[PDB]
């Protein structure tokens, strides 16, 4: 019964970087005998288990066919965007409105990340976000790779969201 | 109408270096005033538009929620080892009893692929993949990204076995 996070968001806005920090900081050796090689590595994250997957719609991706069925499997979706790209913010509505319209469900646990915070480049303000993410009703978090701000804090409080969902 | 073609084996064989190349030579802008910014990129292999899609399961996959569904979205498999490297074809057998189990299938479109034929350190004779695949009743063919031979032989010929499935 693992969590299914699922990271979305434009090309180049640090989707794999998130990640890779978040298993670097959270992975850990179980041991499992019912396994071929009785050791299997795993995500802990606010004391559950997580399975991570990244979806990515453009570069090699505008070639795939897995577009809607990581939305359905996905349980909770942290919705990137990079502070530095006003672009990747105006993408984020798409994404909600598939996810929305794949799941078919008003009630899909989300939070919204403004990435690359350490940037001196600047283009979308903490209050441009904050205010997208009051209209969805989901958290907003900035974070950045380079500093660490924020990214344990993101994933967190998906595995949160989704908590709270699940005890619905 | 397209052909959704997955390349499934283990960690290091050659998988993304056979994608890209496919795709290096096989892409083209379309128009499509349908939709958003009126062309799209597509790949087109033996008269079919296809879709492309990898499935690994290690390293961050290890952490993945999607390898079934990717089984279960595919229509044909290139199932891909390396000629050098032992465990990858010891691995091919697996991966395919997954997918048929998956797909609840015995006909599933699939050609066996022996990457880094350009290799001299050969583990893996060639007759000992052709004995598989005639088992199995599929092509074989060996393949170098490197030097290009097979690469596009590999995916026109799973074309044409997705091909006749359809046609059944
Ligand atoms: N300054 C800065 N660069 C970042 C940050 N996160 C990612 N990057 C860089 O942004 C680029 C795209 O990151 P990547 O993880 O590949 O993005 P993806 O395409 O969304 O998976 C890479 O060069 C990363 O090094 C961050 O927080 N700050
Ligand atoms: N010599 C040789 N190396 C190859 C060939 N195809 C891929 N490689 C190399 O093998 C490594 C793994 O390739 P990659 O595509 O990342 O494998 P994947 O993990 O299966 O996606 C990389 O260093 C590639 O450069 C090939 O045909 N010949």
């Amino acid at each position: 019964t693992e969590y299914k996070l699922v990271v979305v968001g434009a090309g180049g806005v640090g989707k794999s970087a998130l990640t890779i920090q978040l298993i670097q900081n959270h992975f850990v050796d179980e041991y499992d005998p019912t396994i071929e090689d009785s050791y299997r590595k795993q995500v802990v994250i606010d004391g559950e288990t997580c399975l991570l997957d990244i979806l990515d719609t453009a570069g090699q991706e505008e070639y795939s066919a897995m577009r809607d069925q990581y939305m359905r499997t996905g349980e909770g979706f942290l919705c990137v965007f990079a502070i530095n790209n006003t672009k990747s913010f105006e993408d984020i509505h798409h994404y909600r409105e598939q996810i929305k319209r794949v799941k078919d469900s008003e009630d899909v646990p989300m939070v919204l990340v403004g990435n690359k915070c350490d940037l001196p480049s600047r283009t979308v303000d903490t209050k441009q976000a904050q205010d997208l993410a009051r209209s969805y009703g989901i958290p907003f978090i900035e974070t950045s790779t380079k500093t660490r701000q924020g990214v344990d804090d993101a994933f967190y409080t998906l595995v949160r969201e989704i908590r709270k969902h699940k005890e619905k």
